[PDB]
């Protein structure tokens, strides 16, 4: 089966308003239960008998709830992933000019997007990301309730902010707003900056993609 | 506000297993619906009094509702497009050699692929898709429950099958398998063999999204 | 295990504005297709190897899978049986003056009560309840996107309308008002009137549970 | 409209296990914005004009939008008011005879119960209830992915166990199970025998609701 091993060197470290406190049990806890799960999922769905495909049934059937469970893994990873890959004590660089005019004509400007995603993590359960949707070449904010709920397919993302109840509950308990502002005071833009050139690469190529 | 029309040259007709009184409804009805609402959200979305920013809230808030039907009536309408663009009577070409050679290595073959959608088809409430995952730059089965609801962030769609009861109850009614086995008769391989090339030259420039 | 069989009894005929074409596989398919997949779960659930406890997991789990899907179908049986069980050809009595009473209170009278429940039904994409909230002892309008999914803990049902496409698709493809309103021809009032006694029966026991 | 009120009598205070610096956010954040979130929802709701119900549908409507959250935040004014209503700094008398006797004929026994509450309360995302179900007249473990997704309708609640993370991460981070141990320390069993008995007797007048 195709494993996944825990991405170690992404491990954030000294954030400024994000402990380190904050910081073990997400990402050593659950970020790797994810992983660890993700893989017990891939071994059951290799075995034909376990996860018998003839038997395939939307009410119950061992191939579905593998596969329901298995977007819920695997958007686990990946997020926690593109989150905890952006995050440097203090921040890092600035956006580039090349996103930050995309932004302004897309979504109106760094402070209109800024105030777009703000208030997307406050009113979503699960992330709040920004990203390129790649059926229309524009950049989006999509909020979502879980993992794997309510995600766009194709959206290339860009910025991921973790609003689950363990990304903030340690340091601010249920103070959302002030953990938000913490999270872009360590932003990363040379991460950024670099997922937003590969993201544009990739449009010119899949521009026009229904016709 | 960014608004949509219908694409009126993608309605198929004279389908071989799926009847024009089938694809009616489905296309008139449904997939107009959601272009419709999907503009109706973007209208009051522009309303910044209407969809405050400043009251958002997970509970409840205009900004959040309007947020999650976002996604639901836009995955309605792009889904919508991309399957019903795939479709031609009796079918179309044949798949490319490049695009069997990855199914091989990815799925395991042909045979094997087949028997996967179909069994994703079975299993799910909403669509199942066979798309390219940039993450892992695997093609990979995602099953939906509805538009919104289990799709894989990123991942680049192929063959998408729509598996809510409006798409097969007028010719089959309950009986689903009849339809699956319609839909892959009337598969237009042109579309989808142009829809990997492109997917994989996307692929190309995100290589490595994740270091 | 505690194993489930349909009752047949309650299959209804020569309705007034729902034809038997569409009754037959509503009834015979997806009803009987709950109460078998119920059974299947319960079987499983009584395997303590299979369904094993002492793994019980969030992220995925045999236990867990099994107890989702145990809430789907179990649904499925019962909001069907409260359905079908409610349908007389052209209708049977009219709604007693006790129940009259209590919605005019509770809801604002019986053109409030119907208008409201209309809503409701076009609203929702699973089902549409009026019931009594025992937390409050107040009849309520509950809308379900799914046999369990929003569904109120502890209302006893008393007016249950299936919104599934498969329950009006036969008759009305994608119109939905003509198929609410030959519902509500065909109520027979005997039974609600029989389940809302019941219902305030069990309410003067359970007044004030939450202290 | 109908609007609530918190019950701040309920609040519990030096539970074995479960601190005050825990209980603190549950209490005042988390239940009183889901008290507060109703009200708004029932003053949106009773205007006619904003929840238009003419304009009722399923993609989106104001409506639509008001009714599911009602029942998320109704369900979380509910489920917090039976969770802290039946815990005492370390415990209260003890599971009445009646209650016993039940539990070892539906479930097997207290040791078997046990099992299957920690069980469900390890393999949910919401909550894990242990309840009557009114249309079996047997007691059954309802585990829930959030406050309204799972929920059996008609199900009278006798044990509420919260394993949303805010619940337990100022204590014990990401490790449920010692959350789940201090839970049991502290139920108030002269709570729970009174809900049980008033199941019981509402039961009487609800056996046979499905004929
Ligand atoms: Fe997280
Ligand atoms: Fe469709
Ligand atoms: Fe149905
Ligand atoms: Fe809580």
């Amino acid at each position: 089966v195709h494993k996944l091993e825990p991405k170690d060197h992404l491990k954030p470290q000294n954030l400024e308003g994000i402990s380190n406190e904050q910081i073990e049990p997400h990402f050593e806890a659950h970020y790797k239960g994810y992983v660890a799960k993700y893989n017990e999922i891939q071994e059951k769905l290799a075995d034909q008998n376990f996860a018998d495909r003839s038997k395939a049934n939307q009410n119950y059937s061992e191939y579905r709830e593998l596969k329901v469970e298995e977007t819920f893994n695997y958007m686990g990873v990946v997020l926690h992933e593109l989150y905890f890959g952006m995050l440097t004590p203090g921040g890092k660089g600035e956006p580039s000019e090349a996103l930050k005019k995309k932004i302004e004509e897309d979504i109106g400007g760094l402070d209109a997007c800024t105030n777009e995603l703000k208030a997307a993590a406050m009113a979503f359960r699960g992330w709040a990301i920004l990203g390129l949707d790649i059926f229309s070449g524009r950049l989006v904010v999509n909020g979502l309730d879980a993992h794997n709920v309510y995600n766009l397919t194709g959206l290339i993302p860009l910025i991921v902010i973790d609003t689950y109840e363990h990304a903030y509950y340690v340091d601010y308990k249920n103070k959302r707003p002030p953990y938000i502002d913490a999270f872009f005071k360590n932003i990363n833009w040379d991460v950024v900056n670099e997922r937003f050139e590969k993201a544009m690469k990739a449009y010119e190529a899949l521009k026009d993609f229904i016709k």
